[PDB]
């Protein structure tokens, strides 16, 4: 199966749940410690991958994918639109070959998907999502 | 409501036209002159409209959309990948205010997505796609 993927390369434990587009039950709530890694088969409505510094989700960064019309597209997003932890950290999302990466460097917060400047790249499918914090 | 637009800004008459990706009948080969623009509501499946000098559509560049639901997302792809008569000359192709768009400076040819480096983009609904050639 397609995979979702974060690697927790922080000194800080991070917690992370995914939250599926259709809007039905989440998958385990997640501990990373330092250097340990998330990851989940693709869930077929797509979802939100919520990664935040508490237990409670505590303004979470996400990591969304999803699907389109287009049966040939997979679509993922770094966003930072309700928090990010590790906005003085390195971010990184990749779909692998052929397609935009993101590589958002310490501070850059403009390299994220903002409420009003949204960045949600396709590629074509099939893809792994594969994310690392403080890389 | 939503609209794929393609704006002729060029000195050349070009040919533009819409092939939907459910298989729906073609859309009117479109002939504009220098200046005029084309237009057509968005197609449910999403579609291809391919954008050319030539009447036959030949090597022609290409302006992809489709859309979803959960998350109510539009994607746009301004894609060389078939060829691109407008290549020395700038193309935007934009969603409006908000999200990623291109602006493709005259030669650039690796603003436009590619074989090898595909670049899509989406933006939350509603969204016209709106291409201006030679802008």
């Amino acid at each position: 199966a397609q995979q979702a993927i974060v690697h927790n390369n922080c000194q800080d434990t991070v917690y992370v749940q995914s939250f599926p587009y259709d809007g039905s039950a989440t998958g385990p709530l997640t501990t990373l410690q330092a250097g340990q890694t998330f990851s989940e088969d693709f869930r077929k409505s797509g979802s939100t991958v919520k990664v935040s510094k508490t237990k409670t989700l505590t303004s979470p960064m996400f990591i969304g994918y999803s699907f389109s019309s287009n049966p040939d597209y997979g679509y993922y997003e770094l966003s930072s639109e309700w928090g990010n932890p590790f906005a003085d950290k390195r971010v990184t999302l990749s779909p692998g070959a052929g397609c935009q990466d993101f590589n958002c460097a310490p501070n850059d917060a403009g390299c994220y998907s903002r409420p009003d400047m949204k960045k949600v790249y396709g590629c074509p499918l099939p893809i792994n999502v594969e994310a690392t914090l403080c890389a």
